[PDB]
């Protein structure tokens, strides 16, 4: 009931107390650790509301004041009456910033308090959703000078009227099974691409086709919309030394924007809440390009470098991985699109951890997601012990809507 | 109960029943995961249960469960415990035990090899000098002129915890670290504290960047004694690079034999506080950690300087670049000298095959993801994408505190 984390590179020891305020369940027991698993009424709602408003009023230094006891009473009466309640704009902004603050898998949280929140709770149609989302994309992109933002559609009511963005991210590339047997474009999105085509989409059947948004308002069947191309900022990938790199024909998008998550604030569930920041280089160059199940480009790059691909021990995979990531970084920087490298991002996260320990009593962190997918041990997060626990407000993963929705 | 693990690259789903045989604690709760925390005298009362579990397991493994030989051995151990407070393992049980501790070691990526382990029974040992002889024979057997063979040497078990055998070195072979008055370190920073104990015990330090440390050995709870491993027994590899001819002039070398000596082996309730074991290196242990940790030899800058990498900002990935070249060098050098080494691609691939086999035949394989994933190039190895269940099985290896913090000095 008082826990220590040690950094093994610097010997700095931090003391966590924030974990006692933790509420949801981790997946682990005394007997089994699930640290590496990807997915481990009225009466229910008032405690959840209360817990939230208590933290909110404490943050603005008005815990136990009349404005506190009055809001607690107002919310209580509204739940009693309507079976739900509405958040004040101030509460909504706070909840959103804190769900990011609490996101244990996010390395970029030094940035948590600079989050532009777009209140789309007044939305009612898929066309409305499209308008809001285009406005979010343009605001956040900001001609390459990226700004963090979230747009929050209306909360869950009876659960049969959910707003959902069916895309997993606002901007992604299509994937198509080929006669060949192989895959064209991004294999992650084969299924979704089919759902779009089975719902009307005219696919260009290219390697890098920006998918249509597929939007669900008020539990209705979802509809298709193309994001204005002038709003989707893309980056052709070149290398600062390798002439031939450009000829691979690689590009990626500047805006990472997760839109399949569920934002939970004071017991309320916001099932459509796309949010966006900016990239860490490795997300694109290590994962998007190199994962066997993704664009899987290592072989082709290794060939152009003329490495010895005969034996794994020549580290040809590793050598090519580094250059691919140098090129991702160099291209974003040259075209002036915000990107951070894993050295700088993990160094920032250590600074943020220390702020959160002295200021808040801790910082939940999932080491398995926080340490970059390349060069783990030469980044400082490798040597930092972390405690992982679930705080609310939070972002939660939710099932793909096609698996659920009735048509 | 059944727990499933998915591999997100292949969609292969495995079912773990083995976790049901797990007994000890993880450190985690339903409220906190301590998966990245590095560290998350027995009565009769406790002992016979631990013995019984163990012998039930051993007897099952030989398909003799419930045999007269099994029941007679249970009775015998019961009696030995009731009358003497402890018991002695048969050779066959010791061997099986040491094999299964390695098999159960969830942080070890090398476990495909668990059944081929040479066990040296050193339970007749009585003196530090005896321990020294035993360790020499182990080093020479394991080294085998570069054709490394896994081995373990097992000294007498704990009795009252006042009479422990301990190897004070954390590994049998390691380099001296020396703190300089100006605050720099010469040689290996990890070993500064232990080097200082050695010096105080009378070791004459050469004060070089790569001095092999003397063994400091404790028998029967006595004060530790110093011994120099014969140099002809310490196989070393000079580090050079296939294309970069200046690599050799950095003056690096490493020892071929990774040999962990500070861990405690538990078999059937008995505690073997000195049980050095050895295998062979995966290249990244040396090339990533030993050379490139900031708290170790820290050679990234010097390498990148020689390579003329752009070092003015991190986003040139100069560190990532230098790190790969060094790792290339370590594997090249070992291979050229015919010293057994495995790369992290081949090791993780073998591990996944081992792991799947273990689910089919054993009903699980406990694995610590934080340690199994290599410290470079994580996601281009198949373990990154592998969900893993971590739990504790016995027989087992455990961390124990360094003996210089606990030892009662006799004078
Ligand atoms: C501003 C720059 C940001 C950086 C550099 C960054 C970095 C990252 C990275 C590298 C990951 C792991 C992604 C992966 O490997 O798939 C991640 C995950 C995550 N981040 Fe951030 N992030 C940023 C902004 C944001 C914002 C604005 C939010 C929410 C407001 C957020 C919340 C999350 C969540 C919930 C996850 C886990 C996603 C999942 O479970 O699939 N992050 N972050
Ligand atoms: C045969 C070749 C072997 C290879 C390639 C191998 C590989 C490794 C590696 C890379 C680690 C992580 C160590 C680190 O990064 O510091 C490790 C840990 C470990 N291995 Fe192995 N291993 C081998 C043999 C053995 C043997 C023979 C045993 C005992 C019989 C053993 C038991 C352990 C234990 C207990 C750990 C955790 C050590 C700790 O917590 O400090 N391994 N293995
Ligand atoms: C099964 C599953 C669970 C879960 N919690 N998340 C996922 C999505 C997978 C996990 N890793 C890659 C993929 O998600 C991509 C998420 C987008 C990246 C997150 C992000 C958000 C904001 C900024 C930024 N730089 N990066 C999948
Ligand atoms: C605090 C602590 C706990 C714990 N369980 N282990 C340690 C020792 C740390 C862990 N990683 C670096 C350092 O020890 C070196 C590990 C020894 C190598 C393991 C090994 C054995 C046999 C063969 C091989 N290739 N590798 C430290
Ligand atoms: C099985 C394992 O949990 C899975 O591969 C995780 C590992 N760490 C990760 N880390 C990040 N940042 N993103 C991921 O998608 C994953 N995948
Ligand atoms: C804090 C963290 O658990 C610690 O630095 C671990 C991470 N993973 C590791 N993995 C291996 N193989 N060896 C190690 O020493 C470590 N150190
Ligand atoms: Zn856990």
């Amino acid at each position: 009931r008082f826990l220590k984390v040690k950094n093994w590179e610097t010997d700095v020891v931090l003391t966590d107390t924030l974990h006692l305020k933790s509420t949801l369940e981790t997946g682990c027991t005394e007997h089994i650790c699930m640290g590496s698993i990807m997915l481990p009424t009225k009466d229910q709602l008032f405690p959840l509301a209360k817990e939230f408003l208590d933290q909110y009023y404490s943050s603005i230094k008005r815990f136990g004041s009349k404005a506190h006891m009055d809001r607690l009473e107002e919310v209580n009466k509204e739940i009693e009456s309507t079976s739900t309640y509405q958040l004040k704009d101030t509460e909504l902004i706070y909840g959103a910033k804190h769900a990011w603050r609490n996101a244990s898998r996010c390395v970029g949280r030094i940035q948590w308090s600079k989050l532009q929140v777009f209140d789309a709770r007044d939305c009612t149609t898929a066309h409305g959703m499209f308008n809001y989302i285009c406005n979010h994309v343009k605001y956040a992109t900001n001609k390459g000078n990226l700004r963090s933002a979230i747009t929050i559609f209306p909360q869950r009511t009876d659960g049969k009227h959910d707003f959902r963005v069916w895309n997993s991210q606002l901007i992604r590339y299509a994937g198509y099974k080929q006669p060949d047997g192989s895959t064209l474009g991004d294999p992650a999105n084969v299924q979704f691409t089919e759902i779009c085509i089975q719902q009307g989409w005219k696919a260009p059947r290219g390697r890098f086709d920006v998918l249509p948004l597929l939007l669900q308002a008020n539990g209705n069947d979802p509809e298709l919309f193309q994001i204005p191309p002038e709003l989707v900022l893309e980056v052709p990938i070149r290398h600062p030394k390798f002439d031939w790199f450009k000829d691979l024909g690689l590009k990626w998008y500047g805006l990472p924007a997760v839109s399949n998550m569920l934002l939970e604030i004071g017991g309320l569930e916001f099932s459509a809440c796309p949010f966006s920041g900016w990239y860490m280089g490795t997300e694109i160059g290590v994962r998007d390009y190199c994962d066997n199940s993704r664009y899987n480009i290592l072989e082709e790059v290794a060939k152009k470098m003329d490495l010895d691909m005969r034996k794994t021990s020549s580290l040809w995979k590793d050598q090519a991985l580094v250059e691919i990531n140098i090129a991702v970084l160099y291209s974003f920087q040259s075209d002036k699109v915000t990107i951070v490298d894993h050295h700088s991002a993990t160094e920032s996260f250590i600074k943020h951890m220390e702020n959160e320990y002295r200021c808040r009593g801790g910082c939940p962190a999932d080491w398995v997601w926080i340490v970059p997918p390349m060069s783990g041990s030469i980044t400082p997060v490798f040597h930092q012990e972390m405690l992982n626990y679930r705080l609310t407000p939070s972002f939660e993963y939710q099932p793909d809507p096609w698996n659920t929705h009735v048509w």
